[PDB]
């Protein structure tokens, strides 16, 4: 199934998933396609932050959902 990710700064990203796919394995997607790596992502729905060792069925994401990603700052 497509889903879509919108960033801060107004991109969408459309990525190709399975509903058995963990949330590390959505960051690692993320990351080869904006370069983006895992430790500085983090993925919202519905209000709610998605664990790295949870899958997309978990959080009941279906076709054509759209998640929020947050970038943070350690440091400087």
């Amino acid at each position: 199934m497509q889903i879509f990710v919108k960033t801060l700064t107004g991109k969408t990203i459309t990525l190709e998933v399975e509903p058995s796919d963990t949330i590390e394995n959505v960051k690692a997607k993320i990351q080869d396609k904006e370069g983006i790596p895992p430790d500085q992502q983090r993925l919202i729905f519905a209000g709610k932050q998605l664990e790295d060792g949870r899958t997309l069925s978990d959080y009941n994401i279906q076709k054509e959902s759209t998640l929020h990603l947050v970038l943070r700052l350690r440091g400087g």
